[PDB]
């Protein structure tokens, strides 16, 4: 086989396209299914106006036959008789009519066709089947495409073994030496168990309907390699030559390409979880001390791991976030050495933390304890820094992680990755931690269902946006946009305000919590703030655009604002200016994704009505927009940051990486025991939890 | 006009079709689109051998003339200079050209077609389009599919006025009095604003590109009714006709249907939402009890209300608990006074208590605190008792909330809802609670963002499945499967089980949480207890299958069970028997929906391991599976049971409502501040919350 | 024949001459893929199966012209020596005219051309067929004026 990746179909030269007999022919059964035929014309008339050598092998002339013999039949009665097939004649006929329409689609693109119609003993005279090859060697030569199909009129051979019009497509593209053989039949594909059932799974790849499947790996030995696909699906062959992916792709990778390759690792870490979870009384702590000394260690291979690595990847010079971000310095281990170790002790009791303590009955003592989620996900740009950070969070919270990064930044990845599994290894005994980077096929991963549980987009806002365009199915974390907003009210001081605003975007305008608006009550204007605020602008180049009820407001002005929801990432902040708090107010919730906000005052009363009707994130008075970091807020090492309003808010840190159960020790008590028959009373005192 | 709902369609007798010169051919030009052609016309010849009347108004034949007559030209130069299109000429060969093709596709059905060529003049002369009408009416009534164009080769009008292949399609569709005008462009619809901006939305319905709308409104007065639909979208016409949502709609009947429609309604609750925020202490625990009383002062509005819709819907007799839990008494509404008045006096620290409370540095003081999600939006059955019950957990969580069931019980669900709005509207200042029921096209409301928060289904597990398969880009609450199950251990005393699986079944089968599974020791197999359970579920007669490891090991035995993740939901359950604890724990979250679990034995050795290891989402102790109700838990009135592993564990009680948020209250406070040039230091004390 | 067979009689064509059609399309197809360069100074088989299609194709548009409807046998030279083989094609051959569908004969010249009673060409082949099914009169339109 020459192609083993559905991404090396793009050079296929020759194909071989078969046409299911439930392709052609409607389910009524009142004339062909022009759309599809006429689509399956185009997208072959495209695909040979292009070089390749494409060469159809149609079915189905006995269904169309069939109909049109009924209908001759229904219109050749006495009239008398309509007041109250045999399958070589059918055949006839639908093999006529099929090459006529065949014949008109295709002179519609300038193509020409032949049909070649062979039998089941023109495969055993050695001399007929090399003049056959030889004939569809020579016509295809031509640029003319061929149409074989059985010669079903005088000997059908339903009555490698050739016993329909898949064998023979089979042995056919085998002989030609194709490339590619593709079955459009009607199903979707090939499922594990048949579609009426649980478990009726779509396999996008056969690693080495019984028919198909069994011609299928026959014509595989020869080279051919087949992709059987759903007919009744648009645009199907142009998808399939274009690399998507489309049906079930048969293939030998297996050992090939690699033996890890996704689901049980999921498994193996979530059995991973369910071991780590017997790992909580300083022994989790041990893990990431033992980590602790290991990334202390073992400088020289973790070094150039990231050195030879950094050094093929910086020829490339893709962009400069990457190109800036992706070296490595034991100088920045010292600084990954000191955080997981303080990591190591403040997650003493992450798991097992009683919440509720209420007793019902008698000896029925029911309570409510943490667990930890099982199997995250997440992922991340080529920054080999985050992962052994985030990781001592797993490490820390019990629960089954997986990672994803880029080609970029490889080699430090699969050796902090031997670094961490050997520390699981060490103490955790099984790896309940696995990289499985180099192209998963993203969705193919978030496609999974039941195995793991929530999405953490790491990499950068470009790569979280790609998540929640593409997320669905599973939970998702993680900030979208960071359109933070700041307000200064009409008897607020200008210097605050101005070191503040000098602050919040002066700091690291490449944070995603970095402000990117600004607002001032409109008596302020003539307080001889504007010209202040600019001028701090200028005194760090800051691009400044203005908003409707400042453009009209200033006559030389700064320029225009294409959109108040828009965002910059770099030295540039928009400008608008509002009289009403309660417009501000309305701006921010009209405008504002709701990350982070603050005030800046020194009038209470607005003060407190400002931040408790506000519903941002996180509020703040008197400080910047550029404390959305976790560590800052005295709470730990966060994992990012959360724009939804379900189960996180703002800065997710251990907690947001938990869950709960309940649980319930109970003597002999039923549910109808407490009706009034059985001597139950439901007290509900609330002790207080140790 | 004869139609204003899309359900209406399906009887549309005389239809027009247009095709925009962009269906017809391809983009790169080289060719039709024979895919898109053959789907339209395959559309139209089985919407016409069933009955209807189409009449196409062709575009597009100068593209297809200009392919023509760029081949022919570049095939007419000398030899020497290839080695270094008026719109009349190509219009006629297009012309011709495309009524072969035509021709040739519909001829593949039995269908005949007939060309007729107007001009802008020729709708001038009076006689003359008279005699036009009476020459397309006397074709029409022939079952000849006419084909109207413009006569674009000898007087092409592009140089109500007549000014395309558009305003043609409108005039003609309104003289002939058609039902209803497909207008099939190449965009998907209409957007608010151009596709390329933020708003972008598709209206779905066109309430009373230039072009296309100028014509469709002019038609739109005449009694035809017009639908822009995308030409590019696989089964267009058969989906349009067949009522789904697709392309825009223009109609009249805002003013017909109703002034309440979708949007406003979340956003004025979100408001009232602001608004209800401001009711705190003891107001909305007013709000609650100004209901109380006004459902104990107006029984005989709503008995009445529900009575006659109870009666209504008796003669319907859809099914057993529709029929059976749609009634209303003031028994019930007893039962309802008594709840609510208890969830009057609980929730009044539910909104606005302190999480967390630690100092940065001085004058530094954050914090976290509760906060209301929002706009709701619960999904419920005909059931009239829990919509005011649920409600009550509403205004005690000062949030805003949505409300849709069905048709049937409606009476007393507007009655209830102005009992409600009512009470919103003597406290409360604003309603932000809105019934908006009647087919609201539930995905409409759950396709909105922004808007509504969470979705939680409470009709029954059928409805709360439709929403699962249908429920995307919004979170969503509320169980799906309730598989439980049950273990009991080679110590455990038999009586207990007997009861235990007793009372956890035959309580309540119909419960989402009722047991479906029962497993025991192997061991136990030889401790008679197998006829003692046997002899309990005759007593109840419970259909029993059984599993793999019981169906060998006994003889005679029970019958076979389908599939163990089966469930019933009436009076079955199957039994399985495992020897290993750990097959057992492998047996529930390999099966197990982890939505209850419990156990019962005599060593604790087992119940600990048992207990901490598995991982549903409660579990129990020598106790019935028929403890989850929240209210039995002595938590409160809960709102669903969560089977996910985000935010919500089994009772979602009045917390699983709110949500968190953070505020800092610095004085002069800055981030790069905490530099080491900045005298800031982070002192990171939790003081004790108040 | 579309007349001579709207009027109750029985026809059944023989047509020969897919070949020199295949001849002549093939040559088309060639001369119009050489490089620039060589234009500046045809196996039976495959000129056989394109002659064959078009022609099928042609036959088809002529004879729905009249509402007519046809259908193509393609035979050998095996074909006529299995006894089940040849009851068989006569069985479909008789159920195709009961039906009032012209058909067409011709050998498969495609993959097996016979030139390489004895059927020979498509002459001995009208005979033989028309001397199976029994028919009244047989038609040779050949180029000559008749026999001198």
């Amino acid at each position: 086989p020459t192609f083993t990746e559905r991404s090396q179909l793009k050079y296929a030269r020759r194909l071989v396209v078969k046409l299911g007999s439930a392709v052609i022919t409607r389910e009524d059964n009142h004339g062909l299914a022009l759309g599809r035929l006429a689509s399956i014309v185009e997208q072959v008339a495209e695909c040979h106006l292009e070089g390749r050598e494409v060469m159809m092998v149609t079915s189905g002339a006995v269904a169309f036959g069939k109909q049109k013999l009924a209908q001759e039949l229904l219109m050749s009665l006495s009239m008398r008789e309509t007041l109250n097939l045999e399958p070589r004649a059918a055949a006839a006929v639908g093999q006529s009519g099929l090459m006529s329409l065949y014949d008109a689609m295709f002179a519609q693109y300038g193509v020409k066709i032949a049909q070649v119609l062979v039998t089941k003993p023109d495969f055993y005279n050695e001399e007929t089947r090399n003049n056959l090859f030889c004939t569809l060697s020579e016509l295809i030569s031509l640029n003319i495409v061929p149409i074989i199909n059985t010669n079903d009129a005088v000997s059908p051979p339903m009555f490698i073994p050739i016993k329909d019009n898949d064998s023979l497509s089979a042995m056919l593209a085998a002989e030609v030496q194709a490339d590619l053989l593709i079955l459009m039949s009607d199903v979707d594909g090939i499922y594990n168990k048949p579609p009426w059932e649980d478990g009726a799974k779509l396999m996008h790849t056969y690693t080495s309907m019984d028919s198909k499947v069994k011609a299928a790996t026959w014509a595989l030995d020869r080279g051919v390699s087949v992709v059987i696909c759903n007919g009744m699906q648009e645009k199907a062959i142009k998808t399939i030559i274009g690399g998507r992916k489309v049906g079930t792709f048969f293939t030998e990778a297996t050992e090939s390409a690699n033996a890890v390759p996704v689901e049980v690792m999921a498994e193996n870490a979530r059995t991973g979880s369910r071991q780590m979870q017997a790992l909580t009384p300083a022994q989790r702590a041990s893990a990431v001390n033992t980590l602790a000394d290991l990334l202390v260690s073992r400088e020289k291979f973790i070094l150039d791991a990231n050195a030879k690595d950094l050094a093929e990847a910086q020829k490339s010079g893709l962009a400069k976030p990457l190109l800036s971000r992706l070296s490595l310095n034991p100088a920045k281990l010292k600084n990954l050495s000191v955080g997981l170790k303080q990591i190591a002790e403040d997650s003493h009791k992450n798991v097992g933390r009683v919440l509720r303590r209420t007793r019902l009955a008698d000896q029925l003592e029911l309570k409510q304890v943490t667990v930890p989620i099982g199997v995250l996900l997440v992922i991340f740009e080529s920054r080999p820094d985050s992962l052994p950070q985030v990781a001592a969070l797993a490490m820390a919270s019990a629960n089954g992680l997986l990672l994803k990064g880029g080609k970029e930044a490889a080699h430090s990845n699969k050796a902090l990755m031997e670094l961490v599994k050997e520390a699981l290894a060490t103490v955790g005994a099984e790896h309940a931690v696995s990289l499985v980077s180099t192209r998963e096929e993203i969705s193919d991963l978030l496609s999974m269902e039941n195995h793991i549980d929530l999405i953490i987009p790491r990499g950068s806002s470009d790569l979280v946006r790609s998540i929640q365009q593409q997320s669905l199915h599973i939970p998702v974390l993680g900030h979208a946009e960071g359109v933070c907003h700041v307000y200064i009210d009409r008897d607020a001081d200008l210097e605050k305000a101005l070191r503040i605003a000098r602050d919040a975007k002066c700091d690291y305008p490449a944070a995603c919590n970095a402000m990117e608006t600004l607002l001032i009550h409109e008596d302020l204007m003539s307080g001889a703030i504007f010209g202040d605020v600019c001028n701090m602008l200028k005194r760090e180049g800051v691009k400044i655009y203005a908003g409707p009820r400042l453009n009209q407001q200033l006559t030389f002005g700064p320029p225009a604002a294409k959109s108040l929801k828009h965002e910059y990432g770099a030295l540039e902040c928009c400008i608008e200016v509002v009289p009403s708090l309660d417009e501000a107010i309305n701006h921010i919730h009209t405008y504002g994704s709701s990350h982070t906000d603050v005030i800046v005052t020194e009038n209470d009363a607005a003060a407190r009505q400002f931040l408790g009707s506000v519903d941002s994130a996180c509020v703040f008075h008197n400080a910047s927009s550029r404390f959305a970091d976790g560590f800052r807020f005295g709470l730990g090492a966060e994992v990012g940051i959360s724009t939804a309003r379900i189960h996180a808010r703002g800065p997710v840190g251990v907690e947001g990486l938990l869950t709960t159960k309940w649980i319930l020790e109970g003597q002999d008590h039923a549910a109808a025991d407490f009706a009034e028959g059985g001597g139950r009373t439901w007290l509900h005192e609330t002790l207080p939890l140790d």
